[PDB]
């Protein structure tokens, strides 16, 4: 029970922890007008 159990680091985020990921880390810059 490892590898995939707990995988928020950065390895894990490339595709699907990135549109979700974005969505609620979109709330922690809320406006951030940058890049």
């Amino acid at each position: 029970s490892e590898i995939q159990l707990m995988h928020n680091l950065g390895k894990h985020l490339n595709s699907m922890e990135r549109v979700e990921w974005l969505r609620k880390k979109l709330q922690d810059v809320h406006n951030f007008v940058a890049l």
